[PDB]
């Protein structure tokens, strides 16, 4: 992805946390920070593009970002437990790490933290009104399940990774991640009530999985891109454009390994399916470009980039819907 726009996203989201009031705004903005840190972890700053990947200067950048991702997970769990003030206090120390890391290269969550996020997002879905609030909260659920996918509950840290008890935890989470993808497609198709009905059954799976360890498909995400593009065109500030663009980068990330329905019987090395892979890379690349224009504050030029983004989204979705 991009480095500095995610670093600009981290800075802007910290400004949203300090002026937030409830714990949901803090938890969502912290996950957007964990999202930006997840995409930018693979990136490379501009002044280090001509340094060896095994170089100590570039390898110091790797552990430097691990410290930043780890600090965000600690602030998320504080925001997940309802400690809205102590999490904002953790956002103060977070800004020190973000500023120290950004200035050095700017040219010139744990298990129950996500499980508490899943529970809180379900409370936002039940009190939602439109399909966008349900669709966004469901992606935050898919986000929380994605970052905590390789996580480990506290009561299972002393169990073998190949142990059937820990193995049952892996497939148990796959059922949870798969259930969320089904509810997202219902929310993507506009079925706001049936998706909330799927959120009822989702809470049963979340409660059953959390208590045992407390101590999206292709066209689903493609409909979210068109959904977010409709939110970008009717947005006002640069924050709404940035959040919706990250939701587009989020949907493209979860649906990257996805397969359209008309290509499920095509070889993975087939040029027709291969053309689908590079076609999605062009889409993820254009999204990253629009995020940087939105991160620099250019709310109009980013929306102008969202116009050209809709041309790529419409041409790609039509070819495989
Ligand atoms: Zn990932």
């Amino acid at each position: 992805a991009d480095w500095e726009a995610a670093m600009l996203t981290l800075l802007m989201m910290l400004k949203v946390i300090e002026k937030a009031d409830n714990a949901a705004q803090v938890l969502t903005a912290l996950w957007f920070m964990a999202l930006a840190a997840h995409m930018a972890a693979w990136a490379t700053p501009p002044k280090l593009e001509d340094k060896s990947p095994a170089s100590p200067e570039m390898i110091d950048f790797r552990v430097g970002f691990e410290e930043l991702a780890t600090e965000i997970g600690k602030a998320i769990k504080l925001a997940a437990l309802g400690k809205v003030k102590e999490a904002q206090a953790a956002a103060e120390q977070l800004k020190t790490t973000v500023n120290a890391h950004w200035q050095k290269y700017r040219g010139g969550a744990d298990w129950e933290a996500a499980m508490l996020t899943l529970l809180m997002m379900l409370k936002v879905i039940e009190k939602a009104d439109n399909a966008a609030q349900v669709l966004t909260a469901l992606w935050f659920m898919a986000l929380a399940a994605h970052m905590a996918a390789l996580a480990t509950p506290p009561k299972l840290e002393d169990k073998s990774p190949a142990s059937p008890e820990m193995i049952d935890f892996r497939v148990g989470f796959e059922e949870l991640a798969t259930e969320i993808g089904k509810a997202i497609k219902l929310a993507a198709l506009g079925k706001v009530k049936e998706a909330q009905a799927a959120a009822e059954q989702l809470k049963t799976t979340v409660n059953a999985h959390w208590q045992k360890y407390r101590g999206a498909d292709w066209e689903a995400a493609m409909l979210t891109l068109l959904m977010m593009l409709k939110v970008i065109e009717k947005a006002d500030n640069a924050a709404q454009v940035l959040t919706a663009l990250w939701f587009m980068a989020l949907a493209a990330h979860m649906a990257a390994l996805a397969t359209p329905p008309k290509l499920e019987d095509k070889s993975p090395a087939s040029p027709e399916m291969i053309d689908f892979r590079v076609g999605f890379e062009e889409l993820a690349t254009e999204i990253g470009k629009a995020i940087k224009l939105a991160a620099l504050g250019k709310v109009k030029e980013a929306q102008a980039a969202a116009e050209q983004l809709k041309t790529t989204v419409n041409a790609h979705w039509q070819k495989y819907r």
